[PDB]
């Protein structure tokens, strides 16, 4: 799954 690492 794809977790994107900072907002």
């Amino acid at each position: 799954n794809d977790y994107i690492d900072n907002p």
